[PDB]
């Protein structure tokens, strides 16, 4: 592995959930939208736990009941409504609430002995993430397994095949539906999920959500902080947090906090004191202010040069336009030639600087370094040496990232190339 | 301790219950509004019913189905006690007057409050009012949802809950109070214990009846121990069919046989002409014969107006009807029949004394017809004070009026609200 991967592994990940109830179920619950997230929350409740083994912290960041009328239009075959469901959320559930994964719970029946269906490895995707789960049993645990079973082919995982196991009992990946099945990931789940994180990497899952965020009831002894709560350190059996009361979720008498790299002892780290070093060469070790139990993370100040010379920091990070090449038409790519950028004085489809309102601007003779961004598909051959990657959905993607370094103490802005403001 | 013959007849009879199945609005969205796809999950149900009930002695017939597709009959909502009792009711007062059956059960996708997934009239089997039950489509694997039913059924048929004694073998019984998934299709002991009692104590009389075989609508399966249309015969599976008449594969008579069952067929082959298959309950009852060319035994009676009961009255289709016992039969024990005078209420045509109705009127009685109207009877209680005590009914006028056939004067006998001559 290298240290980008095995530092992602490491990381707490964390599943922004979206939960959404079809027509059937407000009509399956009596018409009482509080019965109906009531069965939701415990669903969730039972999914939590599940992943807590696998380093995953499922968190409900959004609920949605048609209680009026479908949405889309929920259907026996399971595969129909799926992508009516993805599609629906890619549109239109994203575009009004932020949210790692949705899953649909419905109280149609779906043809066959299947009861969910799910995009493999599709998770974070703004068009993949998603899942539909029938709610097929009145016992609300095993409805639990079949949504925590379709969020796992999310996940990257396959059913369990001959020598898979987790214990004497059924594990969350088997091919079908056994009431005996237990809450156990089998090791093949494991390996499977570890693989594909190490091949994609979804950023989506590393950011923790505000304890506002979450909807859910706050469940005490759950491994994460909810409004109502001050600390969770799960049960007070497996609590190794002297900081915090397990019983209560509360912090301990004389405590001021509990987890924190500005918190100790239960107290708060002293303004001043150092609490995270910095990563990279753009990233900057941050301090405590004394009077908070978190870490700002600050960056190095915009405009430092950095990567050998070929770019300068922009928030954290080195933006290369030879990176973004490379991230846009595959390894091997390099950045076209110069005479390639005067291809953006034209402020004609592709080919601008930026954009007033919808209005495409030409790039001025000075700022060509950052309008479109062009590439040579690197393969000897390539006659053309200018190459574009653009989309009609957003013709953003494939402009040169901002803060790219554009010339010699330089680097775009706002579709023009600027001094760095450093020295 | 003892056990009447009555008794023992009553529980060797073959038992049937003629059930009627209703799937709610919700059952009907639930699987994709296709009509099919939902007889097709009830057929399914009823299929796994079946042999759950053949351990009991009884079998269970599909004579009705309805699927309320545009909107439901009674408001079915997640209380179960209600629900039961809107549809109990519903049943008696729509379903009872538009299709006789012995039992219904609702079959609803919605969700009962709390881990029940079901409810029933306990003893209700038969009853009007009460031979009801609710069940939750709960479970996509629909032989736990069969399960489900054959408890509430269960209920009806005078089953308890199984205590922490109770057993059946390894997997919990259907009598199992809560519900669970390893749930197995056989009665505990303790069921089948209280069933046994439950019967010779009220001894239903709707379950003795077979339903025809056109009654039955749901799709003939070979092989369940019941003769449905486009089967001649049916002796369960290959493996375990010992009737010899029968090809326990296709449900058809063996080449060579005529028959398979009745009380004109012996050994595959109709009884000979004239043999006698049954004989005279009574008085009022004729043996009868076989024709030979039928497995069946048509039965027949003495002719309509001989004497019976010792001149009490005249046979009437195999019985006679007397007012002295039609007097008991609505009174209860010690009533008896009202003084000749009593009987003279008839003549006014008033609201409960008449002897019939003409288009929808009533229509008094003659002087001569005076004793084929209302019953007029008089129970044997002391502080009793009345001559004449009629019984009725606003829902049916006709219901406390002499019965057919019943002894009004000598030899004579009501025919319609008129004593008419016995020989006619
Ligand atoms: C209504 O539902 C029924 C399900 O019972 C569908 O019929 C089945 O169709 C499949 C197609 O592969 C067959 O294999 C089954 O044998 C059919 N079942 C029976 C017994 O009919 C039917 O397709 C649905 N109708 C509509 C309009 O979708
Ligand atoms: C609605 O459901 C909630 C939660 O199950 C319950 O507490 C509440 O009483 C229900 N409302 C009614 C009266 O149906
Ligand atoms: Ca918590
Ligand atoms: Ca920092
Ligand atoms: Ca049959
Ligand atoms: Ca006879
Ligand atoms: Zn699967
Ligand atoms: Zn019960």
């Amino acid at each position: 592995l290298t240290p980008e991967q095995q530092r992602y592994l490491n990381a707490k990940k964390y599943v922004k959930l979206f939960l959404v109830a079809d027509y059937i179920m407000y009509l399956k619950y009596g018409r009482n939208l509080t019965a109906v997230r009531t069965r939701m929350y415990d669903i969730v409740n039972v999914i939590t736990p599940i992943y807590h083994r696998m380093n995953i912290h499922v968190a409900l960041v959004g609920l949605e009941i048609w209680s009026n009328t479908d949405k889309i239009i929920v259907q026996s075959s399971a595969d129909v409504t799926l992508d009516l469901f993805a599609k629906w959320r890619a549109t239109d559930l994203l575009s009004r609430k932020s949210h790692d994964n949705a899953q649909l719970l419905t109280g149609i029946n779906f043809n066959g002995p299947t009861a969910g269906l799910g995009y493999l490895g599709g998770i974070c995707n703004t068009m993949y993430s998603a899942g539909i789960v029938q709610d097929h049993s009145k016992i609300h645990h095993l409805v639990a397994i079949a949504m925590a079973h379709e969020m796992g082919h999310n996940l990257g995982m396959d059913h369990d095949k001959d020598t898979c196991t987790c214990g004497t009992r059924p594990c969350v990946m088997a091919g079908a539906l056994s009431c005996e099945a237990s809450f156990l990931f089998s090791d093949c789940s494991q390996k499977d999920h570890r693989e594909f994180l190490i091949k994609n990497m979804p950023q989506c899952i590393l950011k923790k959500p505000l304890k506002t965020d979450v909807v859910s009831p706050a469940v005490c002894g759950n491994y994460f902080v909810e409004v109502g709560e001050e600390c969770d350190c799960g049960s007070p059996r497996t609590c190794r947090d002297p900081c915090c009361d397990a019983t209560t979720c509360k912090l301990r008498q004389g405590a001021q906090c509990a987890e924190g790299l500005c918190c100790d002892q239960c107290r708060f780290k002293g303004a001043g004191t150092e609490c995270r070093a910095a990563k990279d060469e753009c990233d900057m070790a941050d301090v405590c202010t004394g009077r908070s139990a978190e870490c700002t993370d600050r960056f190095q100040r915009n405009g430092q040069p950095c990567k050998n010379n070929n770019g300068y920091c922009y928030n954290g990070k080195c933006p290369i336009m030879a990176d973004q090449c490379i991230a846009l038409f595959g390894p091997g790519a390099t950045v076209s030639q110069d005479a390639c950028f005067q291809f953006n004085r034209e402020g004609n489809h592709y080919g601008y600087c930026r954009k007033e309102q919808n209005t495409k601007i030409a790039c001025e003779p000075q700022d060509v370094k950052c309008g479109r961004l062009y590439c040579f598909p690197n393969s000897p051959e390539n006659k053309n040496p200018c190459n574009i990657y653009y989309s009609p959905n957003d013709e953003d993607k494939g402009m040169v990232l901002p803060g790219t370094k554009c010339a010699d103490r330089k680097a775009c802005s706002n579709g023009q190339c600027v001094d760095v403001t450093t020295p």
